[PDB]
């Protein structure tokens, strides 16, 4: 089994804009998970080939990570804070689905998603 395409993280067809929200996405919050000890199996997508996964994604139809996300920023790909935001919560939401109580990667999310929430938690004023 192959690994599916990686997420799209440059849409020429999309328009584009900067604000002060997706400049605390990139420069404060990912930045924040990105550096963490705890931030490489969520840095690039999950590669079912190399780790010999062949379930992977047949259970996981939407898989999101770290490195798409920071490029999604970097190419200017989200519009609004929410579309980043639902990509992280989506991160974490398949780590969950695939793992289970007492898996060390269950703990290292759980404590990657607290350090989202509380930046996410501090996210500055709309335009
Ligand atoms: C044993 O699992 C790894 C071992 C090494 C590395 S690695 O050294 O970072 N590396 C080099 C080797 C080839 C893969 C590319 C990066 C990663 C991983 N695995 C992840 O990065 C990862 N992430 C999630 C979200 C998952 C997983 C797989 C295990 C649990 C299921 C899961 O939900």
């Amino acid at each position: 089994s192959m690994n599916p395409p990686p997420p799209e993280t440059s849409n020429p067809n999309k328009p584009k804009r900067q604000t002060n929200q997706l400049q605390y996405l990139l420069r404060v919050v990912l930045k924040t998970l990105w550096k963490h000890q705890f931030a490489w199996p969520f840095q690039q997508p999950v590669d079912a080939v190399k780790l010999n996964l062949p379930d992977y994604y047949k259970i996981i139809k939407t898989p999101m990570d770290m490195g798409t996300i920071k490029k999604r920023l970097e190419n200017n790909y989200y519009w609004n804070a929410q579309e980043c935001i639902q990509d992280f919560n989506t991160m974490f939401t398949n780590c969950y689905i695939y793992n289970k109580p007492g898996d060390d990667i269950v703990l290292m999310a759980e404590a990657l998603e607290k350090l989202f929430l509380q930046k996410i938690n501090e996210l500055p004023t709309e335009e």
